[PDB]
């Protein structure tokens, strides 16, 4: 009952810390900007894990008996809720560029509306991916609880090739790689921007200022956006093992469990690294805590 426990002591954790950045998104008006429109997005998507994604998790690890449309959901609730996380990271990076790369059509282009838009489009097409399994692409019956239920035991009701090329390589892999390309051109230019600020003949501290503080944010962004990656790839590797190598010993329960605490863990680095990376957030929770 130790990994039982663990994962309720994460669920709050993840709750509370999430639930806070939405709170502090709603008093301070200095913290609602489009770039925090996505961040608000990540912080609901990171708040329904400690809510039913570990709750389910922890159902699920055991086995139960239900149709095989309430046994996937249960079991690829959590695969929408990180697939939403990966289209809010990839924006907060796309956005954090634009404004580096291009400050003027910042505002024009990224918008309040524009923010609200994507996000939807974005959680349709988390739930449409997520939950393909649910469209037919399941192991429901594939060669105890009877006729009109099954053992809802996740690596007998999900296929694994789905897992691995679908939802790792496509869904995961290549978005972290476009992510990963992002900063690069981000940081990249962002130096650039400092070497032609280093050749006018007026001081101009405000366009430095207001660089250093959009590269402060790009990097707070790709902290972030690592984390994620961080925090998933031990899962998902550990079933690139299993899959591509049926003769690799499959990996242990006591280590796969580790791999799927840690996926929940992402969940809660969020609030965290907002109240030490940025100066405005800790200072408007602070206030928050004491009153
Ligand atoms: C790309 C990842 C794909 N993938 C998995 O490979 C997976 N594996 C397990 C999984 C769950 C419980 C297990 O043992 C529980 C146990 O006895 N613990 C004892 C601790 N002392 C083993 C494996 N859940 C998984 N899920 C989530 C499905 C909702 C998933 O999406």
């Amino acid at each position: 009952s130790v990994y039982i426990t663990v994962e309720l002591a994460i669920a709050v954790l993840a709750i509370l810390g999430n639930v806070l950045v939405c709170w502090a998104v709603w008093l301070n008006s200095n913290l609602q900007n489009v770039t925090n429109y996505f961040v608000v997005s990540l912080a609901a998507a990171d708040i329904l894990v400690g809510v039913l994604a570990i709750p389910f998790a922890i159902t699920i690890s055991t086995g139960f008996c239900a149709a095989c449309h309430g046994c996937l959901f249960i079991a690829c609730f959590v695969l929408v809720l990180a697939q939403s996380s990966i289209f809010s990271l990839l924006a907060i990076a796309i956005d954090r560029y634009i404004a580096i790369a291009i400050p003027l059509r910042y505002n024009g282009l990224v918008t309040g509306t524009r923010a609200a838009g994507i996000i939807a489009i974005c959680w349709v097409l988390s739930f449409a991916i997520g939950l393909t399994p649910m469209l037919g692409w399941n192991n429901c019956g594939q060669p105890g609880c009877g006729e009109g239920q099954v053992a809802c035991l996740f690596e007998d009701v999900v296929p694994m090739n789905y897992m691995v090329y679908f939802n790792f390589f496509a869904c995961v892999l290549v978005p972290l790689l476009l992510m990963l390309g992002v900063y690069l051109r981000i940081f990249a230019a962002a130096r650039r921007q400092l070497k032609q600020m280093e050749s006018q003949p007026l001081p101009g501290e405000r366009a430095r200022s207001t660089l250093q503080k959009e590269v402060h944010a790009a990097k707070s962004a790709a902290i972030i956006a690592g984390l994620f990656a961080l925090c998933w790839l031990p899962l998902h590797i550990i079933n690139c093992f299993t899959f591509f190598c049926p003769d690799c010993s499959h990996a242990p329960l006591w280590l796969m469990y580790l791999a799927i605490v840690l996926a929940h863990t992402n969940s809660v680095v969020n609030p965290f690294i907002y109240a030490y990376r940025i100066r405005e957030f800790r200072q408007t929770f602070r206030k928050i805590i004491r009153s």
